[PDB]
């Protein structure tokens, strides 16, 4: 019944709150495909990268850049 | 053996076939998911949208729109 | 206490005040009807009613005909 | 007055209504042209193809594709 | 029953509220007044408000004077 | 003398050959069966069998039913 | 013998000369057609908008906008 | 009298209710509650309530915390 | 019936064939405007101008440039 | 606090304020950075041209085009 | 823990080390599917066509090509 | 009785007919030499010859050489 | 015995026939006249019949008028 | 003497430095002319979104969102 | 008075001269033996001076033979 | 000596010539007079007469109506 | 000295005067490539095609269509 | 007579010939400027690169990949 | 009164003849702004890079290269 | 009698009567000196004075010196 | 053996050493043509104009722009 | 004896040398230090150094702070 | 003494010490082992150390076998 | 510590042991011959050696003659 959409948060959220200090973004595709055993479609969702989808859905996630400029994806709290 | 296209072809009229009254197109990802355990390829098989592939495949697939503008999808017979 | 958590419980009220479910053309004005107002689908990101009720699909079960007229349930 | 767009919604929605088992898309800009006059102006009105246009007029139109993968038109009921 | 004929129809109302028209910018303020509510253009489809008042010709008259300032009047 | 003619008179052959119309899936065998070898469509300049169809209305009259199944008839 | 811009430049000009206050540029098109039967073909004459065809012909129409960003067209004296 | 001057001073009103300020996500729902309905952000030209916010900063002030959670306050 | 393409052709041919010494294309909209009403619609057609649409219809229209690289369009014999 | 495209628009309609007659849109960057120091970021704002820019902020500047097809910008009352 | 690109390259051994004679590239979506269970992602690893993403991974993929022009794929020694 | 279920019946005999196989480059003249015409490729909707036989794995192995040479065999 | 081998030498055969050569409107009438299919220039990789006879020089010479008319010749 | 890059990058430092709490994305360019008197220069320095150019700067400035999608920049230490 | 009047009326001047009209590739200098100068053409918008003359059908009157030579002649 | 140099002088000299300005259609002709020829603004850079006067605002003030019609003055 | 397009004018000019009845689009490389030496170097004029480029030069080459839409070029007198 | 693109394919399959263990991709414009004089017009055959153009022409050529990522080009047999 | 275009050239101008041998243009934008206290607005007047515009202005700027391939930019005599 | 033919006969005489040749931005108003008018650069093809000289090699030789500055001379 | 870019690198360094006082852009294609016999494969090697080739090899040519806006291009030292 | 196993031991050499881990921006140094040079990361094919030491997860282990700090430890 | 010919003659060195030549993926080691340092191939201008050894025919023979695997030798 | 403030270091020890400043060419060979390696110009952001040197005004200063080429001094 779930729109992809709807989906795919809800599985980014369960990747994402098992981590307390969260999942840097070049791991999160690998650590969700552990959880759910393929990837996140974010050309489906209409978006060119990953991190476009992640910056698209703020109440799933949340992004923190580092010195080097990597991202390091959060679970945003509820 | 089978092309990615034909496979996908395959499972699709699977989906289809359960649904004596269709499926609304923004449910047919997730209930694809739910036989298949992934999304419809749409991108790798050469097309910028869901429906643009659906429209593809005819003889697999019917189209009707609703007054809305939402797509519902059949099994095309055979 | 969300904007999206208000509108669902009072689009759940109207489509239970209707046993034989809702026509979606008619929605907008017995939702107003109960509550004031129109269903706020915009403002929730979508581009239509019809798009914002397929988020919902624990409140609201939709029937499309073959003539592609749509009916709307509320969902138990 | 009228808005261009709304002015061809209403000669569209007169070209259906004359035909019960619907218009051929390969045959309606003919069709349209017989009643009108002139082609329906798909590109000026922001379209890529007509199909497109008609797309987003689902309360005029409804759209049926066929095993061919052709689609036929008829008049959305109101 | 549509949301866009309830709007029409309460457009006119206010509309007619006015024998001197209404200046555009008032337009929002004065419906809430009676309707307690907003014109909803985003919803019915339209960018702004004056583009949603172009598609209902038969209900209201646009003026444009020569410095850009817009007056509304019911439509007999 | 050109191919397009040829193919319509031999098109027009087989139409004539079923007075109830012949389902367009089973059109290219039907012709085979008469002519030889199989409509050439895409030689004429067409995507589909359909579309070639499309192209010679005083031949063929194209039914198409609400479930999408197509049926071709003789043209009178 | 005339050029098809030369053609739809007089018919403009026409329909703008019969409006005092001038056309309210979303109706321009309809006021058009109620006098030459079709549309202003302003794809065909190289613009992508009916907007920039307007500009590209001063001497006929003087473009003023208003406070809500509409544009309202006059017949350039001459 | 415009929509964006009264929507200005409708929201001031709810935000001086609280004192201690309120959440942004609750926002929507606490404004209904005086106006009778939802700040009309699309209308106004923002994509989110939040853009919306930032176009009035002579009116709510912004907190946002280190985990992303964000706070109004009424601005003096 | 006739697809537009079909009737956009039967039309050109229906101008072509009065002028014995063929027609400028900077006159040809003029001239099919004067017999048919309306304008040859090439980007409906699926064409960027309107020499690439006659270069598709090359049963219909024979093309010749000129010194200047005007071309001249003539009624192909049939 | 202001965003950009408010400060601008606040520049804007001071700079237009001081010209009764309205400023030549050839003239409006110079006359900007006369008052202000800097010229308007109308690419940043996310516009192609000025022009482009000038028509999305209508309750701050009126466009009137001349013959010539010049653009003259003038304060919008408020 | 792996880059995306580094558990597809993985995967992607696995398949071509179990065909002596290499798979053809019309056949080898099917083929990793049967392995691992979905597609090879091509288009979010960056590249417009499987037969792109397989260039880019010399050392584990070679590509020879046959005469119809049909790419067969063999694992690179190691 | 569709064109596709009678090419892939026809090439399926032709096959039949070879115990070593068939090289691709021959197979269009072995199967017009049981058929009397060309396998149609182009109307089944493949750009090569090649790609319709990979459409049809039940009908047709394929076999291809070290030096690019490609082998046609009747599957069982 | 490839394809294009067999289709060349049939059209040979076509153009011997006609000392004064083959209108090319002509040409697929007349070659289905002795071989019994069409010229499969869209299998050989072609657009257009005339295309496909450009990449056969040595079998046919093509002359064009100055009215556009095209006439096939044997090539010695 | 300096790279117009390093300047900026410089006049970003000192603006951020300021802001104990970070400075929202939507107030930065505002922040930054109030120090600087200008705008950043973003499109210059190559990037589409002044939010690409900040990713682009690591070692000034940590991008965290927020609940609603917005960015706060920090001044990165050092 | 404005520069495409004087033009068009100099230009009908010089073609007036010629009873057997002008060749079009002379037609430059014949003009610039009258008026001193060059047309316009650029000036008036043209990207050719055969383009300009297409533009004044109501003063020159232009030939096209089939070796594509063009000949202007005055209109009356 | 530079071509723009000595156009500006010339135009200086004409609009020196009136008192009361020249309305900007009738420039290029007043010009011609006395020059013996037109303003070269597609040379000196420009794509229309109005935007090579704009590049030179200290010989020309150019004054634009409310009708848009445009009047040319020498600058002190 | 000369420009590169005022040389290969020159070549396909000399190419054009040998051949009485013109020749054919398909075989004009050819041609050209046997006096010459090489091809005609279209993309770097500036061109698309090779028909384009002849477009441009209508003093040199003139164009015509034959009823299957091959172009014959023959050299234009002069 | 012959088209470029057959005068080309011929060119190069007299170059690759001479080569038993074949000619590595980056030498192979070199090698063929040997014979012939002059480069392979890729371009001018409608390809984006080299590679591009000779997958295109199957029966002339077999490419090869190496480990590190470097196409080698063979006669294809006949 | 000046046009964008001619303020820039005479900014640009009065940079360059400070320096008695050029300034490289990594320095320009930095040199400018020293003068002037902003950057040149190379993208406002339609180029796409720096040196893009300093091309289109060549009786201000002499640019040169040097072997690394950096431009020196020196004012042009006048 | 063409146009180029007649701009390149007079460049050679204006050209001819400087023995040290002409520095480029002085050419315009020397050729105008002695025939009147402007060179048409732009009516002739070209985007620049400079690009109109490269095309006639024959006439105009073309020197630039090491600080960028150009000058012409009449050809032999 | 050499690189196409190689070959036409030494090519052009030749050309440039004849002329003590450099060649002007517009006659480099000839100069060079006159030595090789063929023109610079400037697409081929991956440059939108002749101009942006000669810029990537800086070790070869050096570029000079005149105040007309034209480049000569000069053989760098070695 | 690859380039990237040689990196990976000295990489792995370097981080036991410190049981606190590296801050990443002294890495380069530490590195050099011990082997004679830097880590070669874009020869590797990567962007960044931090890019390169997510392609090796069983040879570093990669801990970042909320303020975006970085630290690296030899993995067991 | 520029980079490229200090990098040419090392790597003439490494290769001369291997009569058998050095297989490609061994070759950085057996560099680094002679000269303390990798092969500087980004720096040189290349994306990839085959690409570099390309540019220097003069100096390295590459052997590459059907199996793709690739051998380099001392140039003589 | 950092990679950049390495080389800023080892650079200015290079420039500085010549007073005569180091032609650009030679720089990364009298580096090397000091440090042992090259300067890594691409690890530090840079595509070429010139531009990375851009990047630290107040380490080198940068010379270029008329000719084109690049002297390199330290700076004090
Ligand atoms: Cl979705
Ligand atoms: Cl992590
Ligand atoms: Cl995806
Ligand atoms: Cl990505
Ligand atoms: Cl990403
Ligand atoms: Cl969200
Ligand atoms: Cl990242
Ligand atoms: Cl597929
Ligand atoms: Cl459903
Ligand atoms: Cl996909
Ligand atoms: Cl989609
Ligand atoms: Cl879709
Ligand atoms: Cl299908
Ligand atoms: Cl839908
Ligand atoms: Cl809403
Ligand atoms: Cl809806
Ligand atoms: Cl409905
Ligand atoms: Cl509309
Ligand atoms: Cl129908
Ligand atoms: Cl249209
Ligand atoms: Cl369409
Ligand atoms: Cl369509
Ligand atoms: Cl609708
Ligand atoms: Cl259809
Ligand atoms: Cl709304
Ligand atoms: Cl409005
Ligand atoms: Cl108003
Ligand atoms: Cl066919
Ligand atoms: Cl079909
Ligand atoms: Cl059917
Ligand atoms: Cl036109
Ligand atoms: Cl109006
Ligand atoms: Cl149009
Ligand atoms: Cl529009
Ligand atoms: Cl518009
Ligand atoms: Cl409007
Ligand atoms: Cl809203
Ligand atoms: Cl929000
Ligand atoms: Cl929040
Ligand atoms: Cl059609
Ligand atoms: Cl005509
Ligand atoms: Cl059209
Ligand atoms: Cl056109
Ligand atoms: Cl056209
Ligand atoms: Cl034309
Ligand atoms: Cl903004
Ligand atoms: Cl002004
Ligand atoms: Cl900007
Ligand atoms: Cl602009
Ligand atoms: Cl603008
Ligand atoms: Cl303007
Ligand atoms: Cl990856
Ligand atoms: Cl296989
Ligand atoms: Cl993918
Ligand atoms: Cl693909
Ligand atoms: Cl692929
Ligand atoms: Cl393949
Ligand atoms: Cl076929
Ligand atoms: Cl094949
Ligand atoms: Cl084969
Ligand atoms: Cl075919
Ligand atoms: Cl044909
Ligand atoms: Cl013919
Ligand atoms: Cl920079
Ligand atoms: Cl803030
Ligand atoms: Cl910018
Ligand atoms: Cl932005
Ligand atoms: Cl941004
Ligand atoms: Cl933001
Ligand atoms: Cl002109
Ligand atoms: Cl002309
Ligand atoms: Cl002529
Ligand atoms: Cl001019
Ligand atoms: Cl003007
Ligand atoms: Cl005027
Ligand atoms: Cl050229
Ligand atoms: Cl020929
Ligand atoms: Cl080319
Ligand atoms: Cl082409
Ligand atoms: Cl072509
Ligand atoms: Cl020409
Ligand atoms: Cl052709
Ligand atoms: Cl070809
Ligand atoms: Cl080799
Ligand atoms: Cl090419
Ligand atoms: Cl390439
Ligand atoms: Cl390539
Ligand atoms: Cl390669
Ligand atoms: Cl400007
Ligand atoms: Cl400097
Ligand atoms: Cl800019
Ligand atoms: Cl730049
Ligand atoms: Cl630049
Ligand atoms: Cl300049
Ligand atoms: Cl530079
Ligand atoms: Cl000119
Ligand atoms: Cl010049
Ligand atoms: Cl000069
Ligand atoms: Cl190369
Ligand atoms: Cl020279
Ligand atoms: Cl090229
Ligand atoms: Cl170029
Ligand atoms: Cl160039
Ligand atoms: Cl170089
Ligand atoms: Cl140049
Ligand atoms: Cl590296
Ligand atoms: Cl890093
Ligand atoms: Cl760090
Ligand atoms: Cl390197
Ligand atoms: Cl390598
Ligand atoms: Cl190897
Ligand atoms: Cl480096
Ligand atoms: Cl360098
Ligand atoms: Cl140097």
């Amino acid at each position: 019944g779930m729109l992809e959409g709807d989906l795919v948060s809800k599985m980014l959220r369960a990747v994402l709150q098992s981590h307390k200090n969260g999942v840097a973004l070049p791991r999160l595709q690998g650590e969700y495909r552990s959880l759910t055993g393929d990837w996140i479609p974010f050309k489906q969702l209409g978006f060119p990268t990953l991190e476009a989808y992640l910056r698209s859905v703020p109440a799933v996630v949340r992004i923190e850049t580092s010195r080097s400029g990597e991202i390091t994806c959060y679970a945003m709290a509820c």
